[PDB]
């Protein structure tokens, strides 16, 4: 049986759970094509790639495991998505035309890209001239059939691009937002009492906005249990009023209860959903770059801040930047104290040479910039600050005796500590940082090279046999399959559930995460015997 | 091959050669390294030092034009913001190669008019485009040198320390006396397997 | 170096015990071991 | 020594030892030619 035992190869996986008679036993079960064909496109791979790295670099080492549940928990919604995109007639054509923008969302971006250097090309033309062809403007270019018409043509398809993309993440990138958003409401009140006990307690502003679709009639909207709000009732029912938990938590006589659009629309609810997306840093970004392109069509040159998108992902203007974001507070708080310094020295100036400034060459020679040490604090921090040998370079000479021996500290000092020490502690930072990133990145991949997700046991103990850490990586605890488990065993009839698959499912259902091996492993329960 | 021929043309060709002085003598190849090394990074950030130099040229225009020229005769053109490119170009020209940047080739604000806005304007540009910027450079060169060495320090202690044929350590193998010195010179030795 | 030395504090820290000397791995053999032979037993507070 | 250098820090710790093989039979040509120079 071997030919069999190859074409159900990929659709078999082997899991290594560890339950009721405290001993290691071993899981067989089947999955589908279509199970696995969803999970090796581009968008979940990367999705694999950005969790394993900040759950290593950060604070788990105990709680990393209910994170990965909770990451199978919105992949589960992800794929579901991704299978719903592959009078009256024309809402047909809707639905397509929305599964259509939402299919190639990212073109839609590399198209908008490429229509903000074709503008700003066109742009290095513009001339001022002082009269027509006072302060006139002309494109100044050879007619070509170019210029001035095509500067109007793409003025136009760079605001529907970025209109078309507020459709196309409205569609695509929000339905998960709003949805690890039920969740976690859902997910307070009973294991917790959040509002039945306890208080957001003003501070969690967040938690407050929520507190608006609590008594919503859609609340369980985006999240599978459409019954938390009876859960909830039932359990911290007693120790409170059941006709107090009765209304924070809508269900108003609920309790005793145990064309369209404009004609249903839980109008306090749809308010909470929009608070929760004028927040998200990624669609504000979205907004932005509309709003710039229709203030493109009262002055043309606004199109030139869509150049900055130039630094905001592509991996190697990201990882560079990034070096510059890592090191924030510190980086202003140096600048501070730039300020400071350059201050104690306009004080100091001031007081005592106040002569041995003046930039004038007029016999009537005014321009005195240290008559207030409100200038003298500018020409510190404009002439000064950025020179080579500091504020020295641009004050008469001592030279003529004059207190000679008190200038030359002066400088000399400012010099060193503004231009040395403070211009170099900036550069110094940096650099930091950058080394900061690589070996985050390092630790991450390492601590993967080198040992196992699900349980924690070393390369070592398994590469005693050969390749041994290639196994126990790639065949019993693998990770995928811990998630697979899930989907499988929600679709699995309940009657026809053996006996542990009803282990997990029960404790999944009361959040109860020791069924994962943690510790241990077959091989290594079963040393002496042989496996 | 082709630039000696190209020397028989005109000699000065011959100099081409002399960028050998660049590509295996250790010392020169393990410094160029450190460059190559972090390659669409680098010509990135020149990338990004463009369009950091676009944007001021821009915003200037609309407003300080005025502020600009560099003439001297009374009738004074050479207007390097009355044109086209001219600015961009005065912009990556004469200003990032400079102290202060920009602020050091135009004018002075003093009197007047927008003072606080040219103010502003160049302690933006020279902060930014000379900080910030020529710094990130420096900075990747900098750490692509830790990284080679890194990556040779390890290579030699994962030698020095452990076995290429199987995978055991020196622990489990110097017990005894001169062990890890034993169990990679007769036994699993390598020129052997071969 | 300061870095250095933080991180050096904090890994000796998230990884091994302050009392005694014994390491992660000898306690980690069970479920959660070395959070509890660190907030149970040999904590620190309770040997004041 | 170059061999050495780089099959530790790139993607080996399971497929290194067919390159080890692949670095025996280049080194058995490479030898081959020396001969016939001498
Ligand atoms: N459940 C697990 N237990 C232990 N190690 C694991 C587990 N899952 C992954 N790994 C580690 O990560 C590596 C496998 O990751 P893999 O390269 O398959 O992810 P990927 O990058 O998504 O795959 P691909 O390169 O095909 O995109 C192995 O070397 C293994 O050590
Ligand atoms: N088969 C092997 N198993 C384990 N370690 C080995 C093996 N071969 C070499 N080594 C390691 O490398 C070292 C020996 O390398 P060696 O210095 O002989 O290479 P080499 O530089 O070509 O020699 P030479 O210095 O004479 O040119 C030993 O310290 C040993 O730990
Ligand atoms: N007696 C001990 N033995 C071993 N490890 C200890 C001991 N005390 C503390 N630790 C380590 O330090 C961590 C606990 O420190 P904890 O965070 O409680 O200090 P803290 O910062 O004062 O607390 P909080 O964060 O509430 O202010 C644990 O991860 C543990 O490994
Ligand atoms: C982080 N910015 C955004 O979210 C973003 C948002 C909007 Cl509304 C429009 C664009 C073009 C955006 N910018 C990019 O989205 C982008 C810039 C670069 Br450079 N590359 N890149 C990209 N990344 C992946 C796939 C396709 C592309 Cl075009
Ligand atoms: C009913 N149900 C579950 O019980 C479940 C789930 N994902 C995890 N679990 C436990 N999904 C998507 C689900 O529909
Ligand atoms: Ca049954
Ligand atoms: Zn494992
Ligand atoms: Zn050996
Ligand atoms: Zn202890």
């Amino acid at each position: 049986a071997e030919s069999i035992l190859e074409y159900f190869r990929p659709y078999l996986g082997r899991i290594e759970i560890m339950g009721a008679s405290r001993r290691i036993e071993r899981i067989y079960f089947e999955i589908s094509e279509t199970n696995r064909a969803q999970w090796e496109m581009p968008q979940v791979k990367e999705s694999k790639r950005q969790f394993i790295f900040d759950v290593v670099n950060e604070g788990g080492e105990a709680e990393k495991m209910e994170l990965f549940v909770s990451f199978c928990e919105d992949t589960i919604f992800e794929m579901q998505i991704a299978a719903q995109i592959s009078w009256g007639e024309l809402e047909v054509q809707r639905v397509k035309f929305l599964n259509y923008l939402s299919r190639n969302f990212y073109t839609l971006k590399y198209l908008a890209l490429f229509l903000a250097f074709a503008i700003n090309f066109i742009l290095l033309f513009y001339k001022v001239s002082d009269s027509p062809p006072n302060m006139v403007y002309y494109f100044l270019e050879e007619s070509t059939g170019y210029m001035e018409p095509a500067l109007w043509c793409l003025s136009l398809l760079h605001t529907l691009v970025a209109f078309l993309m507020i459709i196309g993440y409205n569609c695509l990138k929000v339905p998960l937002v709003i949805f690890k958003r039920e969740k976690e409401l859902a997910r307070k009140l009973e294991f917790d009492g959040l509002y039945i006990t306890e208080q957001p307690g003003d501070d969690d502003v967040k938690g407050q906005w929520d507190r608006l679709v609590l008594n919503t009639p859609s609340f369980p909207s985006n999240y599978w249990d459409k019954f938390v709000k009876r859960k909830v009732l039932d359990k911290h029912g007693d120790i409170f009023g059941r006709e107090r938990i009765a209304e924070l938590l809508g269900m108003d006589l609920a309790s005793l209860e145990i064309l369209t659009w404009l004609m249903s629309i839980d109008v306090k609810y749809q308010i909470w959903k929009f608070g929760v997306i004028f927040t998200d840093n990624s669609f504000l970004y979205s907004g932005w770059y509309m709003v710039m392109s229709l203030l493109g069509h009262y002055n043309n040159f606004f199109f030139a801040a869509h150049l900055l998108d130039i630094a905001m992902e592509v991996k190697t203007l990201r990882t560079i930047l990034s070096s510059v974001t890592h090191n924030g507070k510190q980086l202003v708080m140096t600048v501070g104290l730039l300020a400071v310094v350059v201050y104690l020295y306009t004080v100091v100036a001031f007081n005592f040479f106040r002569k041995f400034y003046n930039k004038s060459e007029d016999e009537d020679e005014p321009d005195m910039k240290c008559d207030d040490m409100m200038t003298c604090y500018l020409f510190h921090m404009y002439v000064g600050v950025r020179a080579g040998g500091g504020i020295g370079d641009e004050i008469e000479d001592p030279a003529g005796d004059e207190y000679e021996l008190y200038r030359v500290v002066f400088d000399i000092t400012f010099f060193f500590f503004v231009i040395v020490i403070l211009l170099a502690i900036i550069q110094g930072l940096i650099i930091d940082a950058f080394g900061e990133l690589r070996d985050q990145q390092e630790q991450v991949k390492e601590d993967m090279e080198t040992k196992c997700f699900i349980c924690g046991i070393g390369s070592d103990y398994f590469d005693t046999t050969p390749h041994g850490f290639e196994t126990h990586t790639l065949e019993e605890h693998n990770l995928a399959n811990y998630m697979f488990f899930l989907m499988y065993l929600i679709n699995k009839d309940e009657t026809e559930h053996t006996g542990q698959e009803s282990y997990v499912w029960k404790m999944y259902q009361e959040r109860c995460w020791d069924f994962f091996p943690a510790g241990d492993c077959f091989r290594k329960q079963y040393e002496d015997q042989l496996s």
